[PDB]
C-alpha cells in the first residue's frame, strides 16, 4: 500500500497473508474454512495466516493453518487477469473471534463513488521499494467504468473495476495482491493489477466480487 497508514493490529480481521516459506499474497477469510483471494497469486504449499499484524514477529493472535485445496476461477486468463479470483479451503476451521474474523459478501454490486478500505503488506514505494512489516490500510473511492477505461484502453473487462485517485500518490501495490477491498462491510474487491503503483492517471484494478457470489456460494456448497 502506498500513501496509506498503519491500520492497527487486528483492525482488519478478515484480512490474511498467505505464506509459503514468506508472504507473498493476501486474502480475504468469507467463513471459518474459506480464503478468497487472486488467481495470480495461485501457487502450491499455501499456510494461510490469520490474525496477523507484524508478519515478522508471533505477537500472539495468529492462527496457521495450510491451505488443503485451491480452487482457481475455471475461466481465469492469466494474460488478460479476466477473472482474477481463487478460492482456498484452510485444512481446518479457523477459530473465529473479534481479530479472527469472516468478511460478508456481497448481495448487490458497489457504485462508483462508494468508500471503500483497502488492506495489505505490500511495497508502500511508488519508486523505490520498502515491504512494512505491520498491515498498511488505504480509503479509496470505486472509480466510474468510464474512467477506469480511459484510464486503462482495451483492457477493463466487465469483472474488473478500478479504485484510488487519477492524481496518483495513494493505490495497493506488489504484495497486497489478492487482499481485500472492503465497502460498507462487504468483500466488493479483490487487489488484482495496475500499470505500476500510485502513478497518475493509473488506478488500482480490482476483481469485481460481485460477479462471482454464485461460483464462490456453490464452489464451497460442495468442496
Ligand atoms: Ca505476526
Amino acid at each position: 500500500i502506498v500513501g496509506g497508514y498503519t491500520c492497527g493490529a487486528n483492525t482488519v480481521p478478515y484480512q490474511v497473508s498467505l505464506n509459503s516459506g514468506y508472504h507473498f499474497c493476501g486474502g480475504s477469510l468469507i467463513n471459518s474454512q474459506w480464503v478468497v483471494s487472486a488467481a495470480h497469486c495461485y501457487k502450491s504449499g499455501i499456510q494461510v495466516r490469520l490474525g496477523e499484524d507484524n508478519i515478522n514477529v508471533v505477537e500472539g493472535n495468529e492462527q496457521f493453518i495450510s491451505a488443503s485445496k485451491s480452487i482457481v476461477h475455471p475461466s481465469y486468463n492469466s494474460n488478460t487477469l479476466n477473472n482474477d479470483i481463487m478460492l482456498i479451503k484452510l485444512k481446518s476451521a479457523a477459530s473465529l473471534n473479534s481479530r479472527v474474523a469472516s468478511i460478508s459478501l456481497p448481495t448487490s454490486c458497489a457504485s462508483a463513488g462508494t468508500q471503500c478500505l483497502i488492506s495489505g503488506w505490500g511495497n508502500t514505494k511508488s519508486s523505490g521499494t520498502s515491504y512494512p512489516d505491520v498491515l498498511k490500510c488505504l480509503k479509496a473511492p470505486i472509480l466510474s467504468d468510464s474512467s477506469c477505461k480511459s484510464a486503462y484502453p482495451g483492457q477493463i473487462t466487465s469483472n474488473m473495476f478500478c479504485a484510488g485517485y487519477l492524481e496518483g500518490g495513494k493505490d495497493s501495490c506488489q504484495g497486497d495482491s489478492g487482499g481485500p477491498v472492503v465497502c460498507s462491510g462487504k468483500l466488493q474487491g479483490i487487489v488484482s493489477w495496475g500499470s505500476g503503483c500510485a502513478q497518475k492517471n493509473k488506478p488500482g484494478v480490482y476483481t469485481k466480487v460481485c460477479n462471482y457470489v454464485s461460483w464462490i456460494k456453490q464452489t464451497i456448497a460442495s468442496n
